[PDB]
């Protein structure tokens, strides 16, 4: 933990023990597992080592094993395809620069790689014929803030809907409308 | 949540337990019911968050789909608001609103923020008027139905104050209409229609 | 609430917890909320906010009418003291932080508007309590001082009453002590420590 | 509660934090007075916070009962002026005591609100009860039940050698510690078969 | 408790919750303990406590006999301190210990004194153990240490009693092993490493 | 424990412990969650010598307290006659004296982690080198045994990396290794060793 007065102090045990509790029943990668660590990210501000000493707290060692492995993989990755915003290698690696205090614009980035590392081991992806449009909609935006929207978004919301509420939307035209114009037309 | 220090403030994330307390208190409610709507207002009051706060708090209250049917209608009233240009002070220029109001210094845009994201629950798809006092039903009872439904459901350009002292006598049985009737009650606020009809059976 | 502020929801959390299990216009619930206020010192912007986490919407509103009359029945009576009708209405004039002793007075009436109002029993005929014949008089008084702490008008002084019907609802053996020593007239604290120890 | 010339309101919690450790003790049972012992020490409270206090911890009965016996010691204590350093011409007991700066007079009103929760012997050491138990009964009832201005030591003294069991009353005889303390007289006993 | 503020000595009084924490840690413990005991040292070294707060704990922790022999034994362990002046520094002139300690700026002397109120607990109302044909080598280590935290006189070091009686008192197998190796006068914790295997 | 301003020593709060214990409550001594429940704590506290010893005995039996003591300051005569110890001056005091002191932090941490490195080794965790797959075992399996006992075995100074990377094909069965010359990643970062034996 950070504290911008920008000081690393250890964990304290009651956040941690919070967390597992919060947690305890959730599946690894699963989106209320991820839902659950990010918020404790957002309350602390943590460096690399504080996030490994998460795996261990929370994870089978294999789901940690696991986890080391997908980060590592996801971080080379941006880091070769400088797809990383600030990232200058000269100065060691991201695991070695996000460990700065007042590096929020680096850390943020490795924190955000971290979760993504979770969701390891959205256009195939489509509406079932009797699956509710607002539910899909909710897969949609599930897969798609993974990746990148609202352009996106509302083309996808008709282009990969089916044959019924397809037909609905249609019907008013709003085939080119915001998503929230179409939702509001199906929910019936 | 944004905290007082000096002229200037300072954001604060959020304590876990403050998040579990509300769910806590919000888990028996029904989305977009007053006490539902009700309950997190006061949240508001005591943050003061910002944006990005309260989307946090859609993931811990709100089923997926909750959370996908607010944002929804939540994004189409900032245009709406904009359009008919009802928001106070904004310039499109420093940001869309949900980027200004995460300053710790604005507050009024803020507060302005904050009050839309409330109304947003009553656009949810999860007749008040229809209802009516059973033949068995305490006044107390009929009465309680009564303002559950308007809170819940009448529309907001619209006083509850003269509507609720007209179908409290309007909307009653036979019964505790001819004691109001009696008194002559039938146009008092129903608090005091209330007051008589209490002990019938 | 008032430092030399908005509300903690915990603290909102505590009191429903604590009283939750209380009845309306009951003695204990009374006294359940006239403590959270002291440790709060909230305006009448905040009280309308208590309504609404403790009460059903019903019980909200017959409140505020019963309140009201109050205040024009207190004000009428110039039994309150120091008020300035000219510096805006009691509402009004309140919520000014250095006006602490004004806003003393107001939270009183709020509170007396809980008797009486639709909690109103079938259960209800007060002061038929009397002590049964093997009921003992420590708790007979209890039942008693319930009953009354729940029902009783209002422009009806408790102190003569409670020392009155100690002895009136009494049993045939303990009226006899009471006049044994004469103590039919005493405060009710000096009938139970004398007949504190009967069987 | 006076913390450091100023008041403060009591805490929901404080006072749900008490009722829960007193939750099932009798009013004058000494667990019930050493409770609340402390809670004074670590408040400084108020006659108006001690009058809270029982409409919180006591049935109504108890209540009444209480500031009975309570203005009633008031008066003999001012009567027989054990009251040190009153004024009357500057308020009331009752009400002076008020008063943050007056420390030493809200501290005698607090003791006496604590004597005030007042209103036996024929405990004795079975033939096969442990002495150590039998003296723990017997606290247990005298720390319970003692008349006013009489001291609890002289009478422990006392009855810590009459009501034992046989087999140690003869112990006693034999060191000499008969009129002894108790403390002396456990040291003893504490072996015997 | 004595806490010190901003330069400040000053005297709190006791929170329930830490009353309360206190007895819950020590609730299932035997009175006088080693246990007991270093449970209590902790509470005394958190709140540095005045004869005043000490008291008190009896009252909480201690059933109303064993609260009294302990202010008898400990008014005497007072007089005995005094008498072999292992007492470093009281003034009797400014009143007695009790008196003097009470005081915030007086940290020297309410250590001694929470000193000898920890140690009043030992002489409230040891040796014989040994290892059965069939018992663990380890457990009866531990029975013995335990009974050496519990019962052994003071100014008497422990470390050299230990490291004898975990050889003299084991059975034959174990012996044949600490002879078998010649740990028979090793530091105990050289003794334990031997005998995990039979 | 020692407190952090721009250094002072304070006592332990007994709630700090008892956290710890509960945690740890159903562990086995040395276990591996034993032993990290401990690592934390010590980050949390940064506590001295002293304050440790006082650790042994909240939460061991007195026998493992003994073991502890006797392992400990033999690793300590073993790191120090290795000169592994950073700054270590042996003229002013034992490791155990100067490290008691809050600004002898380097050493004190010295300190720290061999306490912890003692209850691995209580008298009272495979070698990993001998670690080996089974005719039967899942890679992935294999992998989490060898860094277990990598992490309990590893000598200090020396790099885990190059080592992990080596020993995760060499020590493989026949089976999966034809799978890693299948693909020839035998000099590959583990990580990616990993994604491939899934299958």
């Amino acid at each position: 933990p950070i504290i911008s007065e920008n000081r690393h102090r250890a964990w304290a045990l009651r956040e941690l023990q919070d967390i597992k509790k919060e947690i305890e029943n959730k599946a690894p990668g699963s989106q209320v597992w991820i839902q659950t660590l990010r918020l404790a990210i957002l309350q602390a501000d943590p460096t690399p080592a504080d996030l490994e000493q998460l795996c261990q707290y929370i994870a089978s060692p294999v789901d940690q094993t696991a986890h080391m492995t997908s980060l590592t993989a996801a971080i080379a990755a941006a880091e070769a395809a400088n797809t990383l915003q600030g990232f200058n290698p000269q100065n060691g690696t991201l695991t070695q620069q996000s460990a700065q205090p007042n590096a929020g614009d680096l850390r943020s980035q490795y924190q955000n790689l971290w979760l993504q590392a979770w969701k390891n081991l959205w256009s195939t992806i489509v509406q079932g014929p009797a699956e509710s449009y607002v539910e899909f909609v909710n897969r949609l935006q599930i897969s798609l803030a993974d990746n990148l929207k609202e352009p996106i978004i509302d083309s996808l919301s008709y282009a990969n809907a089916n044959k019924e509420c397809q037909q609905i939307l249609q019907g008013r035209g709003l085939v080119a409308a915001p998503v929230g114009q179409k939702l509001q037309a199906c929910a019936h």
